[PDB]
């Protein structure tokens, strides 16, 4: 089997991407944030505290004839910012782009933090990291990809995120028309539960490539590119007027600037992020100070190849017995 679904930016800045997912019988379609940095499939639901729902579509398990309460199971997640959610668990039928999993754990939110309530366009998350990170207790549950894997034509999924445009998540096959040149594969460590890999270095604009190992995670659920302070400083030094602002919480730059590209290494291959991918617009409405899309990872503890990086590539998440990651230009 295979699946193919379109993923769509939630706003004009590509802050996140939503992908429609069918849950239950009859289908209830929710727009989920596919997140390769986490491993829970959780949704706003009929059980979510009413005051914490503001526009989201909800999953109502009582209306699904294939929903079964997973007795005693709870979940609770705290993501890397300050956001959180928690609740109970059903198993149900879940389909993505024509690919169907029966008995998928669907984690129903009873509580969500304000940041999620404020995201009217995001009905929940679909985790695509390794199942070792799944938070369900007392019996950990598998991700959608792990459940589907054995049935797929090939044990892979791909992310093809658009810049200011829709893109695609494919399961079970490589669309050879979706990229240029070849796919360069690189080793993954699953020790922290992430799609963790090591970039071979970087260039800023037309500058010379710096060979240096940068360990980080491929994370579709993070908006920006978080890299070591030395690398980030080198990038922003090429933008006149750019500075790190403690009050704003990162590098900002004059909205009148032309941003240079940023290149990252994948083995001997090179992925080029165009300068305009690095613009996240005015820090507040009407401001002429703009927020940068490349930021320091120093306060995080890990480097993160988020959407800013990933949307410059066609990315293969290879779930073979020894997983690997593939990157192609497009
Ligand atoms: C990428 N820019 C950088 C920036 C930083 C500062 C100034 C400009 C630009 C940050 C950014 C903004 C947004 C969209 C916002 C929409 N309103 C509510 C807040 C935002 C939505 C949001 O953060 N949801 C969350 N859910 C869970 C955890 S956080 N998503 O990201």
């Amino acid at each position: 089997s295979t699946g193919s679904a379109t993923t769509t930016p939630i706003d004009s800045l590509d802050d996140a991407y939503i992908t429609p997912v069918q849950i239950g019988t009859p289908a209830q379609t929710l727009n989920l944030d596919f997140d390769t940095g986490s491993s829970d499939l959780w949704v706003f639901s009929s059980e979510t505290t009413a005051s914490e729902v503001d526009g989201q579509t909800i999953y109502t398990p009582s209306k699904s004839t294939t929903a079964k309460l997973l007795s005693g199971a709870t979940w609770s997640i705290s993501y890397g910012d300050g956001s959180s959610s928690s609740g109970d668990v059903y198993t149900d039928t879940v389909s993505v782009g024509g690919l169907t999993v029966t008995g998928q754990a669907v984690e129903s939110a009873k509580k969500v933090s304000s940041s999620f309530t404020e995201d009217s366009t995001i009905d929940g998350l679909l985790g695509l990291a390794f199942s070792t990170l799944n938070t369900v207790s007392p019996t950990q549950q598998k991700t959608f990809f792990d459940n589907a894997k054995a049935s797929l034509d090939s044990p892979v999924f791909t992310a093809d995120l658009g810049y200011h445009a829709p893109g695609t998540y494919n399961f079970g096959f490589i669309d050879t028309t979706a990229y240029t040149g070849s796919i360069t594969y690189t080793a993954v460590s699953t020790k922290q539960g992430f799609w963790e890999w090591t970039s071979t270095g970087y260039a800023v604009g037309s500058g010379t490539f710096k060979s240096t190992s940068i360990d980080g995670i491929a994370d579709t659920g993070t908006t920006l590119l978080y890299l070591p302070a030395t690398v980030v400083s080198a990038y922003w030094a090429q933008v006149s007027g750019a500075k790190s602002s403690s009050s704003v919480g990162g590098y900002v730059f004059p909205c009148s600037a032309t941003l240079p590209s940023f290149t990252f290494g994948v083995g001997s291959a090179r992925i080029v992020i165009p300068g305009d991918y690095i613009d996240f617009g005015p820090i507040s409405t009407g401001s002429s100070s703009c927020f940068g899309g490349i930021q320091s990872s120093a306060g995080i503890g890990i480097n993160i190849f988020g959407d800013v990086a990933l949307k410059a590539a066609f990315v293969v998440f290879n779930g073979a017995t020894t997983p690997t990651l593939g990157f192609a230009s497009k």
